[PDB]
């Protein structure tokens, strides 16, 4: 047995496993318990630290996926099922994973901490596209990723109550960050150089950790890929969170008619229900027909988030913080097949004008008829207001700008103007092996496999250019993790990545071509979402 | 003795004058009375036909300019003085002019009828840039132009009353069209081929003759240069027209202190005032601070205009009609020096952001704060929201699109989609002799001198290519007058001018270069003005 596959942490001993990459081995410690199993009376409660254990915990394989909805839109399709759970579901899921180089670093090494996305209702650290063996081998970094409770188990909230306070899934991530502080040195990791990175709901989580003081001390840099805490989907109000939790209780027979009412009797009834029963009614508590809206998300309650993310972003001091943010080329196209009329992954989705006007209401729920008119005005090409291909790309722009691109640009500009050093990108390469239709372009989430170096997997059919491209991206992310600057610390030959500033708004395009600098993250479109539309909603 | 300078019309005999051009002489009959002098009790009343006369009326020189405000913004400046009256002011001003080729045409020849602009408060057929000798010589058509009452004398209105019904200036133009029908044959002109063309308020007048049945029978084609009857400045409501007329009465002491003020006593008191006194208070009755707004304009009374121009445009059947419409490249820049803060013709007018925001309220008066926010949203470059040059061009676009380009675009599309054959242009040549500053671009009204072939004047310093350019334009205008199609009926080699359609929205650019076809008359900007902004004001 190799001695480096045995490690002692504060709770006991672990045995890891050695993973192969074409460039060399990596030591992995998969399935480390960092919290007590949040089961029975602990359902909906904040996590408690894992009590110390005797013997050697086996850390050679991923642990269970947290209970979550399983996507059935295209059964058997690679594009959807690559995100579905690949381990059995269980409420016993609070486990984390540590990848470390071989040989183990003798000097403290910067640490990357991955937070998976999935709309706060799904996701797992065990997904194949989150395999950290290639990023750790190529860049000699320590990589950590945790599981956190999603859906009702992580974010059902009766605000104010002690039995279901909400945001416990965010607290799971924090506890994992506290664990990295106390234990990552045992793997050769530097707890003074901890960079967070996450995609979609993981990116929003990273943002919410920036805005929560108890979390802000546990890390030093942030990477937000295609997501932001200020998004219209990433938070809900106290009243709406209470209404969703009460309706979920009703759908599963809580409280038993008609005995019950207060929050204590409601959560107690919810705690007796099998986990699969709660999952089976999760989507039915959404208030309207929509896409890119999720039932149980972080709640703005005054505790984890003392104010709304937008308020904390505006009032925040971010001096001494380095941030990397970005988006993919087609943020919205993915979501249209989940409810927008006329869309299908198996045809060209050449929608009609009427289907476009209906899709706007699904893509922008809970706006006045007048607000929808402004959206139609801004996203119609009035030289070709009936062209199906342009309408398809326009509805994609509507959903992507409203949910991802403009919340990210709002955040990136506020951070740079308030002390943070910001770098911005737009990912523009469509994977050659992508199974989604060509009209979706570079869809939401399909930069992750390049960040994690998946093209290096010899059992995959990526092109030679994509392997070089993945290595360049891993260098950018690692350089940012080590130094706070994605640019090569001294290489002047490679094109340079300028910081993002509220004035110049410079960002780079990430594709097979060398870096190219551009200005403005859809500046015209995002002025509509960030500046005008709120003023329109005020005066109804 | 040239006998062709002698003509008999229905009212008597006339003696014209021969005008010289570099290409040959032209016979001109300037100052033909077509109405009784609208003086004394006739002030504010519809015109009456000129009673027949004995002897030979001298028609060798232009008659008096109708009483009007004289522009004093830049005293002594060519750019402003070229529009001021160049003959004595008088209420005895209802005279028209006829140019005809030499030798007189023996066959009935198509007739161009010019209607001058000037915001319905100014203008005169005697202005040097309306000299018809070059258009008539080069293209062998008959040209007619009339004087019509402007300001209070043409458009003061107490709706309902008989003493000041309004729109009498439009009736003056109609009477001149009736005169052309009854008399233009005596000059070699074909009353079955009459093309109206006008600029600015003249273009708005031409449009209102399309929408008035009694006038619609007196002509066969329309040309609307930089103006439309549906503009926000071209008409006024009954209630507002009554308020303006009543305030004018108050400012000139009408009615006297302690006197009833029904419409009869008010107009009677107004008729006793010297004409210059009414002029001296004309601008004081505008309801708020503005540019491109005029005190006395056509009123939507139910008589001359049975409904609003917009309503009549939408419900109208225009089969059998050919229209030529167009705009200059920089419609708005001219007006900014008449009230927009920070603007001056003698500097670069590099306005600040605050001046831009103030200018929007002056350029778009009578809109809510939310409407102004939408205007700022649509016209700000949010990548350079403080750049003075871009803000200067943006406010020019605001004023020009709101007042000219979008009313013209809406009209052109409704005409083409409802039976009319339509041709559209954008005039993009800045005269080499233009005295206005370079930042104004191609300002409002500076295509007229090219349409009338003024570059051919030997006493002017136009370039050789501007002389050739002027000849192309006169050919386009005359071909449209003859056939209804500006394209050369012979030459297939010359670039073709496609009709404007509500779908393809094709137009051509007019400059020193050959014709270039483009699509959309600022389609994105005009969707804001024509589609969204009305919905925004309805919801207040
Ligand atoms: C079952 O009902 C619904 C299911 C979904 C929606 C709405 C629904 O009801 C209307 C959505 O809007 C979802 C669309 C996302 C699902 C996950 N993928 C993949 C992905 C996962 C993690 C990171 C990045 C991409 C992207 C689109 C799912
Ligand atoms: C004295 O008060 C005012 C005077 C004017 C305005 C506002 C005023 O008060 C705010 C305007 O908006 C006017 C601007 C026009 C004046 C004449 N020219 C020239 C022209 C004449 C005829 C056809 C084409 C061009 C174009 C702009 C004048």
């Amino acid at each position: 047995e190799d001695a480096e596959l045995l490690v002692t942490v504060r709770g006991g001993r672990l045995r890891g496993i050695r993973l192969k990459t074409p460039g060399g081995p990596v030591s992995a410690f998969l399935g480390i318990p960092f919290a007590e199993p949040p089961m029975g009376p602990r359902r909906f409660l904040p996590p408690e630290p894992k009590q110390p254990w005797s013997g050697v915990v086996d850390a050679t394989t991923f642990q269970s996926v947290c209970y979550q909805y399983v996507d059935t839109l295209y059964p058997g399709f690679e594009g959807t099922e690559m995100w579905n759970p690949n381990r059995e579901l269980s409420e016993d899921c609070l486990y984390l994973n540590v990848w470390t180089p071989y040989p183990r670093p003798t000097s403290p090494t910067p640490v990357l901490v991955w937070i998976y996305g999935g709309g706060f209702y799904s996701g797992a650290s065990s997904l194949d596209v989150y395999d950290g063996r290639f990023l750790v081998q190529a860049e000699r970094t320590v990589l950590v990723s945790m599981n956190y409770r999603v859906g009702a188990f992580g974010f059902l909230a009766l605000p104010g109550s002690r039995e279901a306070p909400g945001n416990v899934g965010l607290l799971d991530q924090r506890l994992a960050l506290q664990w990295v502080q106390e234990n990552v040195a045992a793997f050769g990791g530097d707890p003074t150089s901890v960079t967070l990175f996450g995609e979609s709901a993981g990116a929003a989580s990273v943002g919410m950790h920036l805005l929560s003081p108890p979390s802000r001390g546990l890390f030093h840099r942030a990477v937000l890929q295609s997501g932001a805490p200020n998004g219209p989907w990433a938070t809900v109000g106290m009243g709406e969170a209470r209404r969703r939790a009460t309706q979920l209780a009703h759908l599963v027979g809580c409280p038993p008619g008609g005995t019950g009412g207060n929050d204590t009797e409601l959560v107690a009834c919810l705690r007796t229900r099998p986990a699969q029963v709660l999952v089976n009614h999760e989507w039915h508590v959404l208030p309207q027909e929509s896409v890119f809206r999720f039932s149980f998300v972080p709640v703005v309650d005054g505790d984890f988030l003392s104010d709304t993310p937008e308020a904390l972003i505006n009032a925040g001091d971010f001096h001494g913080l380095q941030v990397l943010v970005g988006v993919v080329k087609d943020e919205g196209s993915y979501f249209l097949v989940y409810g927008a009329p006329g869309f299908s992954k198996d045809n060209e989705s050449l929608i009609s004008r009427a289907e476009f006007l209906a899709g706007v209401r699904v893509g922008v729920p809970q706006v006045s008829d007048l607000a929808a008119e402004a959206v139609v005005l801004h996203y119609t090409d009035w030289l070709h207001p009936e062209d199906p291909a342009r309408l398809r790309e326009a509805l994609s722009d509507v959903v992507g700008d409203h949910n991802v691109v403009c919340p990210v640009a709002q955040l990136a500009g506020r951070l740079a103007a308030q002390g943070a050093r910001v770098y911005a990108y737009v990912f523009e390469h469509r994977a050659s092996t992508l199974s989604w239709p060509l009209w979706m372009g570079v869809p939401h989430g399909y930069e992750i496999e390049f960040i994690f170096g998946i093209p290096l997997d010899p059992s995959r059919n990526y092109t030679a250019e994509e392997k070089i491209f993945a290595q360049r991206l891993m260098r950018y992310w690692a350089n940012f993790a080590r130094t706070g600057d994605p640019n090569e610390p001294r290489d002047p030959k490679a094109p340079q990545w300028p910081p993002y500033t509220a004035g110049a708004q410079q960002y780079v395009s990430l594709d097979l071509r060398p870096l190219e600098v551009r200005r403005g993250l859809r500046a015209q479109a995002c002025a509509f979402w960030n500046r005008f539309l709120p003023k329109l909603l005020s005066a109804t």
